[PDB]
């Protein structure tokens, strides 16, 4: 696994499909480092559960929970953490309406160094039980000797970019973690950071975040190939926001335009969107309750039925996870026969303007509502022109482990996208139940 891209363990699949997977207890194990302190960035927390995932000998080390909760939600989280004297909270500012703190990241400070984990799972039991989730594990970063002056920077600029992401919170508890990062050597990092932070960005700052950040990296660090117009774009997500009355409002005009960038010079590129059908959810390991974590509302969906003609079923025989509903989000650029990919992104970002940004003020300002974070795998960062797609996820080794099946399979005429707040009472799920919200 030279890309250090992992799936979470899934209860109920055969051992061959969990052999190279990671549970949260594995990540926090003493085998990964001797914990001194940690920060848990996330959206939803079960604090009693979370502390039990740390090894007993590490359960009293300081923990910082970075969240976006307000009002009664914030009070509930404080009450959850109150019994644990070692747990501090950091409330991420959300000064733009309808924004969220979605970023999922662990900062793990050890006696031996520092590790960064960027992943897709909430800190609750159900997100690690029977879902398809993604994890990127950084190398163990050694500390820079006191008195030594070196950058500790990687060719992908990951150290400066992670510090920049953290500086946008303007938070004292995160300045402490910025100072920790400054003291470590991150030069071995071979991924690019793609973050979103709330704000309105113009000028140079426009390229710092969201889909303009992706565009800039693809312009600077990928190459266009002949017949590039035939290389599809694939997006794969667990929720969809309001994208507008037709595809030209945002999806195909600025989102797809950023995703199809390759190289510096200057559309019929196919766009495949992967999102679970009702049948995918009904026959899943969890049954209909998996749809609680696929929060596409009827109010949103009924305004954009044009979108569903882009939708393809969830299928993941390659990793034994066709019945483990996706909470991972991924985006990638495969070749016309899906045998190679020009790049791969794993991220918290769903298919929404809130997460990726939407242009404002006559195309001069990028407005983002939410916090998001992911990592981009580019062939150039590995001395390659493209990645070969791995045929079996858990089976050279410059081959990238794409976790679901290619080519994606279009919905059938009877399929419908999972919509969480309407009832399904025609056919029961794998546990014998209907869905009545
Ligand atoms: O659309 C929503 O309301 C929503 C809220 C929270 C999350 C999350 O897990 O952090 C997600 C998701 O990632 O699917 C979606």
């Amino acid at each position: 696994n030279p890309f250090q891209f992992y799936l979470t363990r899934v209860s109920g699949v055969k051992p061959k499909y969990n052999s190279g997977a990671l549970h949260i207890k594995d990540i926090l194990s003493p085998l990964f480092g001797t914990l001194v302190s940690s920060a848990q960035f996330n959206y939803c927390f079960d604090v009693d559960w979370l502390v039990k995932q740390y090894p007993p000998e590490f359960r009293k080390k300081p923990i910082l929970l970075v969240h976006g909760d307000k009002r009664e939600a914030k009070a509930h989280l404080h009450a959850q953490a109150k019994p644990y004297e070692n747990i501090s909270l950091c409330q991420a500012k959300l000064d733009i309406a309808f924004g969220t703190h979605h970023t999922k990241m662990m900062l793990l400070l050890y006696e031996e160094g520092l590790r960064v984990v960027i992943h897709t799972s909430n800190l609750i039991h159900a997100d690690w039980h029977q879902k398809t989730q993604g994890i990127w594990l950084s190398p163990l970063y050694p500390r820079i000797a006191d008195g030594t002056h070196k950058s500790g920077e990687s060719p992908t600029h990951f150290k400066a970019d992670l510090i920049s992401y953290l500086m946008a919170y303007n938070a004292p508890s995160l300045k402490e973690w910025i100072d920790v990062i400054h003291k470590h050597d991150l030069s071995e990092t071979n991924v690019y950071l793609i973050g979103s932070t709330p704000g309105r960005f113009q000028g140079s700052q426009k390229d710092n975040w969201g889909h303009f950040r992706l565009k800039k990296l693809l312009k600077d660090h990928a190459s266009s190939m002949p017949n590039a117009e035939s290389w599809p774009v694939v997006g794969q997500f667990s929720s969809v926001g309001s994208l507008g009355a037709d595809e030209s409002k945002w999806l195909c005009s600025e989102f797809k335009e950023s995703m199809l960038t390759l190289g510096k010079e200057s559309s019929s590129v196919p766009l495949y969107l992967i999102y679970p059908s009702v049948e995918n959810v009904r026959t899943s390991l969890e049954g209909y309750p998996a749809g609680g974590s696929l929060p596409y509302s009827i109010q949103t969906a009924e305004k954009q039925n044009w979108l569903h003609s882009y939708f393809h079923k969830w299928s993941a025989e390659t990793s034994g996870r066709s019945n483990a509903m996706p909470h991972i989000k991924t985006y990638m650029r495969p070749s016309p026969d899906f045998s190679k990919i020009a790049w791969f992104l794993v991220t918290s970002a769903n298919l929404s303007k809130a997460a990726w940004g939407a242009l404002e003020k006559n195309g001069t300002q990028l407005m983002i509502r939410s916090y998001e974070l992911g990592v981009l795998f580019l062939p150039s960062a590995f001395g390659l022109d493209s990645f070969k797609v791995k045929q079996k996820f858990f089976a050279p080794m410059a081959t990238f482990p794409v976790p679901y099946d290619l080519p994606p399979e279009l919905y059938g005429s009877k399929d419908r996208p999972w919509i969480w707040n309407i009832p399904y009472v025609k056919a029961p799920d794998t546990h014998g139940n209907m869905w009545v919200p």
